[PDB]
């Protein structure tokens, strides 16, 4: 019942963060889920907020900035920083710490805007910087508001004397910047309430039975239902088959299952899905629907 | 000779940054690297610089912003942002701004360079390890030195040009420059690249090697961590070493300007300083 935990409504986009410590396979479980919904007939855009790319790996495909076609009902993109900061100065250093995160905020306000996809995954980059990216609409809310209200008090002083001094200032137009300033803002603020909302948004969170990435999880939890971003789902990767008849493999599979113990009594409010460890890398389309379909069943 | 990679000028600090994708094993090859530089007597300053620290779950002890004592000769920082940013105002149109900037995307970036500018002035260290973020926002950190040139420059004429500690400014302009230069030495600062034997940490850390030519940072080391040894012998172990062993051959012909070195898989997680150090010694051998 792992699937269930996709909600849609029509005409509204689905939001899905998928997250989690490195290399536990957030890249992996982001485009078979995706593949997964173009074949349930969802229109599906998978976005990389890595800003190391590996969507394009995974699917063995070239995917650019601009919405990529890999299949029926299924679009990609890696967000290109530089890009971003065009489709920017356009609207109204690409380089500096931080842009990924604001160039990632920005195609969440694009789709938000439109509802042109069924849902939105997000691929997303190692916990730490996703904790920032994740925050940063509150924080983005904050300043607009701050820089909008000093220049509304910079503008009652300078025109609080036209009565008595020539005053030349063009009002018409500072209330129409002030105006666009309060439209950026409403945006911000909305895309906020989106990312908080239950309905409309959630968070996948990845594992691997490994206590370094069951501790890290377990801190990104706690931060996350602060935020109050929906946490509902937790995917355990590169779970080690039974069919393990040597003794290194026994060795790490029985502290694997043990791992497991601790991954199911330190998420036990949330459901737990397994992914096993494959013969080979997770890597390919087919490679990944067949991922897909041992997580959520056959699409419909 | 892996360990020769290593190059020590006694009273100036020699910088190592250990990068690679996400999960191949930064933290653990950066703990255990400083665990055998402080047993061989190099006084040792290991600094995560990814903001989720897993540092304190390696090493299995509790380590804050300040330099944690570790064991003789080595000492750990888990870099804490929001400490850097009143440490940094230490020497409100800017409150509620250095409140938010101290929560905004890319403080940790600055707050690592911050670190750097630190050690580099103080060589009281013989070393210094940068257990570092995963490839992309690593990629950030060391380009932010010319970012935070060009943007102290542009700082400085406009404050010139509006009149109504433009010395200072520019000093700490020089400042950074002096880093840029230490960084791109390869006599006092190496990176070393982490990789396991899978297609999607070879091809990212490739594409990573180029970006770092771009800045002249000196990359002379790959490690390849996770390699599944040959005992294992069950049928599925057999399909994933020889993967594996396909992917060694392709890691030495794509880093071939590069000395690879092999860290094998253990029977269980590399965490604690016991385990740390067979690790430090099977890739580098004995202390001193
Ligand atoms: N279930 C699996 N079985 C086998 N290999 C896997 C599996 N899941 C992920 N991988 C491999 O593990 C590595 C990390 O997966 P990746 O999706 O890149 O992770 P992340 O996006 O979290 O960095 C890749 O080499 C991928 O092929
Ligand atoms: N050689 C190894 N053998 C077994 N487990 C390992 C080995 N190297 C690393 N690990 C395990 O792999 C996971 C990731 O290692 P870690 O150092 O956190 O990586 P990164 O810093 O690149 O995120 C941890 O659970 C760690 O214990
Ligand atoms: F997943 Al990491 F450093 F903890 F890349
Ligand atoms: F190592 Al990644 F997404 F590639 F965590
Ligand atoms: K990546
Ligand atoms: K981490
Ligand atoms: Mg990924
Ligand atoms: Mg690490
Ligand atoms: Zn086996």
């Amino acid at each position: 019942a792992f699937k269930d935990l996709f909600k849609f409504n029509k005409g509204k986009t689905t939001f899905v963060f998928i997250g989690g410590k490195g290399g536990v396979g957030k890249t992996t479980i982001s485009a078979a889920t995706a593949l997964w919904m173009a074949r349930s007939g969802k229109k599906t855009l998978v976005i990389s907020t890595d800003p190391a790319h590996s969507l394009s790996d995974s699917l063995e495909r070239e995917i650019g900035h601009t919405p990529t076609k890999i299949t029926e009902n299924l679009y990609a993109v890696e967000i290109d920083p530089e890009v971003a900061m065009e489709e920017y100065q356009a609207k109204l250093a690409s380089m500096s710490p931080g842009i990924d995160e604001a160039a990632a905020f920005d195609q969440f306000l694009r789709y938000m805007t439109t509802d042109e996809y069924d849902i939105v995954i997000f691929d997303t980059a190692p916990t730490g910087h996703t904790l920032r990216l994740l925050s940063f609409p509150e924080i983005m809310d904050s300043w607009v508001g701050k820089m909008i209200k000093i220049r509304r008090q910079i503008g009652s002083m300078a025109k609080a004397f036209k009565n008595i001094l020539p005053f030349m200032g063009d009002e018409e137009e500072e209330d129409r910047a002030l105006q666009d300033m309060e439209a950026t803002k409403k945006q911000i603020n909305a895309a906020r309430e989106v990312m908080s909302d239950p309905e409309r948004t959630s968070f996948k969170m990845v594992v691997i039975p490994e206590e370094m990435s069951i501790y890290e999880s377990e801190r990104a939890m706690k931060a996350l239902e602060k935020y109050s971003i929906h946490a509902d789902g937790v995917i355990v990767n590169q779970v080690l088959p039974e069919e393990s008849d040597c003794e290194f493999c026994n060795a790490r599979r029985k502290l694997q299952q043990e791992r497991l113990k601790q991954i199911r009594e330190k998420f036990s409010d949330k459901v737990v899905a397994e992914v096993p460890l494959l013969k080979k890398e997770a890597k390919g389309i087919e490679t990944l629907e067949k991922i897909a379909e041992q997580l959520y069943g056959e699409p419909e």
